[PDB]
């Protein structure tokens, strides 16, 4: 006498259909072939639930209060060595770490709701590590600290580089190296428009858009620098990325 409750990533959790003598309820999920079990004081499929791998691993799921987000840890036998932990919200957004065997998280994917990854490997005592932004029809590398991480895409002597903080928020700058005064490319950013202006010899050429949806639009400004022209484009690949730094 069973419920079935969807939860974050169309996994299932089955409840009982009504409470024991102690007015709480049964809970059973299956994780890859594995059976969890535990109870709750609530009807509605939140709770944690419990495990044991057949190599001794202690394995947790807990299901928030009003069902939005999952939390899936593995541990050693100890029950306090991490494995790995994923962090699931209901938009199927999450966020997986695995451990090495110290339990120290080494490596962590970002999934956003619209399927983009963020990547990091090797992180290190010091919160830095590598990292890799997978975009739909690109990928960029660069770098993980402690305070950000950058993407980094370098064409001739630029060097466009995609900042992204801890909460997410992303920033983009432009560096050139370029020892001629008169082709050396300069850029502003505009935080509230999520704009990128490249200027080159006092005139504007183009705006980098970096859209909500983790994508990339460019329009030219005309020969003069003082208007936009035409209509943005959309960059589906990392050689229209470079020619627009070019």
């Amino acid at each position: 006498n069973s419920v079935s409750v969807d939860l974050p990533g169309s996994m299932k959790v089955l409840v009982s259909k009504s409470s024991n003598a102690d007015g709480k309820y049964d809970l059973i999920a299956t994780v890859d072939a594995l059976e969890l079990s535990g109870t709750s004081d609530k009807n509605n499929g939140s709770g944690v639930l419990e495990g044991v791998k057949a190599d001794a691993s202690k394995v947790k799921l807990t299901i928030s209060d009003d069902l939005g987000q999952t939390t899936l840890e593995v541990f050693k036998s100890d029950g306090s060595t991490l494995v790995s932990k994923k962090v699931t919200s209901k938009d199927k957004s999450s966020t997986e770490e695995k451990a090495n065997e110290k339990g120290e998280v080494s490596e962590k994917i970002i999934t956003r709701a619209d399927g983009t990854r963020l990547e990091y490997t090797g992180i290190k005592s010091d919160g830095s590590g590598k990292a890799k932004e997978v975009l739909k029809g690109y990928v960029l590398e660069g770098t993980l600290t402690a305070e950000k991480t950058t993407l980094v895409v370098k064409e001739g002597t630029v060097t466009l580089s995609k900042n992204i903080s801890k909460s997410g928020e992303v920033s983009v700058e432009l560096n050139d190296t370029d020892s001629s005064a008169a082709t050396k490319k300069t850029a502003a950013w505009n935080s509230g428009t999520s704009t990128l202006t490249i200027t080159v010899n006092s005139k504007k050429t183009k705006d980098l858009v970096f859209t909500s949806s983790n994508t990339i639009t460019v329009q030219q400004y005309d020969s003069n620098g003082t208007s936009l022209e035409g209509s943005a484009v959309e960059i589906t690949k990392l050689d229209e990325i470079k020619n627009a730094l070019k």
